[PDB]
């Protein structure tokens, strides 16, 4: 038992992570075969940050100008591109530790691990969730760029996420693997902001079936609602409207708790009715949004990877 | 920007877990160099856990009643020992993943990663504290005896612990990597508590500092308070008592601040007299107590590893 903010292991990852020099600017890029992938605001100048065209300045770029550094050892660009918002750097050595990967864009509501990294060293590994307005609550510093988020299933490692950039909240907003923003952000130094952010309903349900696989009933009740009734009341408290999708999802944690899914929203209802009146939910004071219905179910059933 | 609960990137240690199977049950082990480490109470069946003299039960034991897997590889067992609660595996084969490492026997208060492992098989990876009544608030299934905790310095892998029970409070309760458990639990399945714990006030101050070095100043205020003052109030709420030790730890953030650690510690007061009264600070709604002064730094500043 218990229950923990758990991020994938990073090795697979780690493996894969190398430094990526460009005039006077340094960030991490990502070595799968033979390609390395960074933002391509690396090739941007401290003078080009306002409103720069990434075409002319790309065009202006030989491959010597691109430095990658993998440990002790430096590789050669032999080619350079642009798709999208994100750079791929070819280079003549194919990364022994490439692991089985995937390129995936996730939904917002989704989970990943973030491996935080700075001059193409690993630094920690901490969890996220794609917010509904499509920032993450990352955690990152100057020199983060280019660090990847993750999911891994069974021996496959599913990147989703490439840091760019913090916005004025303190927020971050960065690109799938092909180099798609999440959200409507621009790599661009010009005035954006997050946009107004909602509670991911279905994960809060998620984590509190968690807390009833572990022993955690007291905000149970008796009654039920019906999902019209439950969605009023979560417009009401900035929540994501449920669908009968995500009821659906909820199926095996509510089989395996024998609480309905409506009855358990009837309890949420009553949580954000009437607080949680100075009592905890998994050591949290707050409704908890950043687990899925598939991490708790992996958490609290011990799912393993090769 | 942003605080996370951020654990080590967990690679180091991946590649040493391996599957310790001894009669009808299965653990992880630790493989190092030629040796395998892992709970000693794998040699006890389902009529030894009552109150086993694992002496007598070990020299009962040949080499190749052990069962080690390294993957799709199986190592042959060479030897065996028993060092306190450990078991010590010698295998003909040295890891040749083995990273540079120490065992070291950390204070309460101190925090780790912890590595859960199932099959000898990575599972996820999340960061932890030693409570001050020596339990770990961990997330541990069945098959997860053997999972370490550790920390990472540049290069060298310090592991701290290795997971060999669950209290009937659902925490947990392990030993070094030299088999002395934490705390006064012991390894047989006779009547054991907890203790009674207390909150970690070096660590909620510097959590508080990680908050003002993020933008959170609304819990700040004018007075201040000594030290003597300060653990009369403490007491009172179940917190550890600050010494001058302490005081001194949290030096460098008080000085990257400018916040006086008394002051500070003024700030405690009011918030463990008044409450938070329906504010967060870092996204908590309680007070957080699993960050050492170390961490903070650490991931306000953006330390990695080698
Ligand atoms: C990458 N290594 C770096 C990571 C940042 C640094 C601190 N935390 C992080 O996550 N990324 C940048 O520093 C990035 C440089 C690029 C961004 C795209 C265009 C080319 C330069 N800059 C930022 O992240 C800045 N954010 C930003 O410009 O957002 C748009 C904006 C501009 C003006 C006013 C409001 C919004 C950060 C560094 O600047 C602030 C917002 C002050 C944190
Ligand atoms: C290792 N793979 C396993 C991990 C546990 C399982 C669930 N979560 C975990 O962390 N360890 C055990 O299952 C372990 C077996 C050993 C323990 C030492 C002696 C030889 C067998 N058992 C436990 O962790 C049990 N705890 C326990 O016995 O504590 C002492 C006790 C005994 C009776 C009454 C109160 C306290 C667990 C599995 O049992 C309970 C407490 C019911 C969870």
């Amino acid at each position: 038992s218990g229950f923990r903010k758990m991020a994938f292991p990073s090795g697979k990852v780690e493996g894969c992570m190398v430094q990526v020099t460009c005039g006077t600017t340094t960030l991490n890029g990502l070595w799968l075969d033979d390609v390395v992938y960074c933002p391509r605001h690396v090739i941007c100048t401290s003078e080009d940050m306002l409103n720069p065209n990434y075409e002319d300045l790309l065009i202006r770029k030989s491959n010597h100008n691109f430095l990658v550094q993998a440990g002790n050892v430096q590789l050669r660009v032999i080619g350079h591109s642009m798709q999208n918002c994100v750079l791929k750097l070819k280079v003549d050595t194919a990364n022994p530790k490439t692991p089985k990967y995937k390129f995936v864009r996730i939904q917002p509501g989704q989970t990943f691990s973030v491996l935080a990294c700075y001059n193409g060293s690993p630094s920690g590994v901490y969890q996220c969730a794609m917010r509904p307005n499509f920032t993450i609550k990352g955690s990152f510093l100057n020199g983060s760029c280019g660090s990847v988020g993750f999911n891994i299933d069974y021996d496959c490692v599913s990147f989703c996420y490439m840091h760019h950039m913090e916005l004025p909240t303190g927020v971050h907003a960065g690109t799938d693997l092909e180099g798609n923003f999440y959200g409507p952000f621009v790599d661009r130094q010009t005035a954006q902001a997050a946009g107004t952010d909602t509670t991911i309903t279905v994960n809060v349900l998620a984590w509190l079936y968690a807390a009833v696989i572990n022993g955690d009933r007291w905000f149970l009740n008796r009654f039920t609602t019906t999902l019209n009734d439950f969605n009023l009341v979560a417009m009401k408290y900035n929540y994501e409207p449920l669908t009968q999708d995500h009821v659906d999802i909820l199926g095996p944690l509510s089989a395996q708790t024998g609480i309905a899914v409506l009855d358990m929203c009837a309890s949420l209802k009553e949580l954000l009715q009437n607080g949680m009146n100075g009592r905890t939910i998994l050591g949290s004071a707050l409704l908890e949004d950043e687990f899925t219905p598939f991490d708790v179910v992996r958490q609290c059933s011990g799912v393993t990877f090769q």
